């Protein structure tokens, strides 16, 4: 249960469970998943969803 | 296509031994990482955090 930060923005793939975000957004990681993905909650939008792991860094 | 979606088990499943299928309980949720051309998919079970193969016939999309 750690916080990670977006280093770049991301626009979700339509009709999927991915979420869009902005550089600087903070997320709480719920599941690491396979390398390359993460199941998280974006603290700014309060949205739970799938994100691309290479766009976030440890804080 | 269930790619990049969260899906939920509609029935339990016990893996075939010596395969990389994963056993799961009804209600378990998963994130789909790869969809193979036979209905099977590489996923992560959100409860156990294990990666493995599950078949699409046993799950339904539930959204975020």
């Amino acid at each position: 249960r750690r916080r990670v930060r977006a280093i770049l923005p991301y626009t979700k793939v339509p009709d999927t469970d991915e979420i869009s975000f902005l550089k600087g957004d903070m997320f709480i990681v719920h599941n690491e998943l396979e390398d390359g993905w993460m199941w998280v909650t974006n603290l700014r939008t309060d949205e739970q969803g799938l994100i691309v792991e290479d766009l976030v860094e440890e804080v």
